[PDB]
């Protein structure tokens, strides 16, 4: 809930955006009405080798809890990544930081590390001085 994420998904193109769009089929996996909660919010979370906390899943949730609904939607979630991409670049941030590039290997599958390992590099210093 910042400027500094909706600054980013409005950069996001239909390009970036179709996507997400195929994640959402599998993460909403066994969902009723091809939603996001937290009860599968977890597994999926989980499912990358993770083992965060149980209010976690619902804080994620209230962080992108527009309509006030209860669960996460293709508009919501695109939110929620944008966080991502900046969670892990913080750097220290208690013992589970679930990234968009490594989630991505959830979804797409094994293959997704071998064929993209740019996580494994981490560097970005321009050096003024
Ligand atoms: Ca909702």
């Amino acid at each position: 809930g910042d400027d500094i994420y909706k600054a980013a998904v409005e950069q996001l193109t239909e390009e970036q955006k179709n996507e997400f769009k195929a994640a959402f089929d599998i993460f909403v996996l066994g969902a009723e009405d091809g939603c996001i909660s937290t009860k599968e919010l977890g597994k999926v979370m989980r499912m990358l080798g993770q083992n965060p906390t149980p209010e976690e899943l619902q804080e994620m949730i209230d962080e992108v809890d527009e309509d006030g609904s209860g669960t996460v939607d293709f508009d919501e979630f695109l939110v929620m990544m944008v966080r991502c991409m900046k969670d892990d670049s913080k750097g220290a941030g208690a013992g589970v930081r679930i990234s968009a590039d490594a989630m991505m290997q959830a979804l797409l599958g094994a293959r997704a590390k071998e064929s993209l390992d740019l996580r494994a590099h981490l560097k970005q210093v321009k050096k003024e001085d």
